[PDB]
């Protein structure tokens, strides 16, 4: 606690300025699906039938706007797409804030792994067994309608991907900073997103080419970018509540660096990443002469980099993470670590 203790002396009240992270991803455009304000309405209307706390669901609306959230992660994808993506985010969002007793986690992911399985498996069975959770109920309906427009090739690995971000979560001094990060590589729940293009875009990336060396590359880097953004990002929130474990203030404490140094750390790192994932598409297995396989190929890697780039849009977009009068209009943030 020595050490927390000297993170919060030397965190506290320190005012960053943060460069525009979108630019440190020049190749990767942010867009918006444009049906983001009709979509939000039948969301508003979706809302009241959830089974979570009606204040609770609200603040998660006006703070985190998950539709939009959607929107940027799938901007081209055909309208009818929207909503269930839509619906997913929310669950996935209130599904953590409920879960944050020991005996709950292990209660609520075992219902949870098992509405996946029923939904998603071999067997389906749509329906919630009766007295579900509010978190859990409204998983299955959301499970069924993503399952109706994903092929079972995409199924298999959506499903699998749930069970490991449920799993994570279960299984859930200071930590190094890079075992930090490994962890959240591993936990991180990216990755059904990126498999949820599939549903946005209606198409399927073979197996062998998602098993490909550059392919698991692009994944990972882009679950990296993901991480990273987000430790800076989410530093003035994490930092209010007390929780130290973000990546940047595990770097001072680790390498007794200033938090000015550790989030140019992270900076850096990013860029490190995405030059890295950018170098792995040359190395993906293109088609010389498929135009549908290679196009298929392209919107999925866009699905990978728009976890990134979208992730901190939406950041740059909502109330989740800061006051939206923190940024100036080169989206340039100052954080405020007054607690
Ligand atoms: C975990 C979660 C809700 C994932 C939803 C899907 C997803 C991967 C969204 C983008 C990445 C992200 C915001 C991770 C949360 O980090 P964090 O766990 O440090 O939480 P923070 O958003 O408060 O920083
Ligand atoms: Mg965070």
């Amino acid at each position: 606690s020595g050490e927390r203790r000297e993170i919060i002396r030397r965190a506290l009240n320190k005012k960053i300025l943060v460069p525009n992270i979108l630019e440190l991803m020049p190749a990767w455009p942010s867009e918006f699906q444009p049906n983001i304000d009709e979509v939000n309405v039948e969301i508003d209307e979706w809302l009241k039938t959830v089974n979570v706390a009606k204040e609770k669901k609200l603040k998660h609306r006006a703070r985190g706007n998950y539709t939009l959230l959607a929107g940027i992660y799938y901007p081209h994808c055909r309208k009818e797409k929207m909503l269930a993506l839509s619906q997913f985010l929310y669950w996935i969002f209130f599904w953590d804030d409920e879960i944050d007793d020991r005996e709950g986690t292990i209660l609520c992911c075992a219902e949870t792994n098992k509405c996946i399985n029923d939904c998603l498996g071999p067997e389906p069975n749509y329906t919630p067994p009766p007295g579900s959770r509010g978190t859990v109920e409204m998983l299955y309906p959301i499970l069924r309608d993503l399952r109706a427009g994903l092929s079972p090739v995409s199924t298999m690995r959506l499903k699998q991907e749930l069970h490991d971000y449920v799993n994570g979560v279960k299984n859930q001094h200071l930590p190094n900073p890079w075992d930090h990060f490994q962890m959240r590589v591993d936990d991180v729940g990216v990755i059904p997103s990126i498999t949820q293009n599939e549903y946005a875009m209606d198409f399927t990336l073979p197996d062998w080419i998602r098993r490909h060396e550059a392919m698991e590359e692009i994944v990972l880097q882009c679950t990296k970018l993901t991480i990273l953004l987000n430790e800076i990002l989410s530093l003035q929130k994490e930092f209010r509540v007390s929780q130290l474990e973000n990546l940047c203030l595990l770097f001072m404490n680790t390498y007794d660096m200033s938090i000015e140094q550790s989030i140019h750390k992270v900076l850096g790192l990013l860029k490190d990443h995405y030059k890295i994932c950018i170098e792995a598409e040359a190395r993906l297995p293109w088609s010389t002469t498929d135009e549908k396989l290679n196009n298929n190929i392209r919107e999925y890697i866009r699905g990978c980099q728009r976890l990134a780039t979208g992730t901190a849009c939406w950041s740059y977009n909502c109330e989740r993470y800061f006051k939206l009068s923190q940024l100036n209009d080169q989206q340039e943030l100052l954080l405020d670590l007054s607690r």
